[PDB]
C-alpha cells in the first residue's frame, strides 16, 4: 500500500502533492477540499467506505452536494472555521447517512501543508 497511519502527526507532509494514484494506496479514506469545500481529490478507500465513485465527486461541493449530513456545525462548521482561520487539525467521530446505510467513522480534518487546501481523512470505527 502506501505506509501512512491515520492520524499521523506529519500526515500533511507525507501526502503533500500526492497524486491520485498514490492517494489510492492509503489504508484510510482521504479527501482534499479547497476552502469552499469543493473536492479536489478523493481516494479509493473513501469510495469504499461511502459508496461514492471518486472521479464522479471530484469537482462537486462536499457540503452542499455530496455529503449534506456533514452540513452542520459539527462538521462543516469546523471546516469552515478552520478555513477562515487558515489553520485546522481536528479529529472527531461522525455518522455518514445520506443515501447510504448509516456508517460511523472517525474523521481527521487537517489543513494541507502548502497553499490553501484541506484534508478530510476517514476511517471506520
Ligand atoms: C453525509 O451526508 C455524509 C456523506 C458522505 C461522507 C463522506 C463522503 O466521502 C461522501 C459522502
Amino acid at each position: 500500500m502506501e505506509h501512512v497511519a491515520f492520524g499521523s502527526e506529519d500526515i500533511e507532509n507525507t501526502l503533500a502533492k500526492m497524486d491520485d494514484g498514490q492517494l489510492d494506496g492509503l489504508a484510510f479514506g482521504a479527501i482534499q477540499l479547497d476552502g469552499d469545500g469543493n473536492i479536489l481529490q478523493y481516494n479509493a478507500a473513501e469510495g469504499d467506505i461511502t459508496g461514492r465513485d471518486p472521479k464522479q465527486v471530484i469537482g462537486k461541493n462536499f457540503f452542499k452536494d455530496v455529503a449534506p449530513c456533514t452540513d452542520s456545525p459539527e462538521f462543516y462548521g469546523k471546516f469552515k472555521e478552520g478555513v477562515a482561520s487558515g489553520n485546522l487539525n481536528t479529529m472527531f467521530e461522525y455518522t455518514f447517512d445520506y443515501q447510504m446505510t448509516p456508517t460511523k467513522v472517525k474523521v481527521h480534518m487537517k489543513k494541507a501543508l502548502s497553499g490553501d487546501s484541506y484534508w478530510v481523512f476517514v476511517k471506520r470505527v
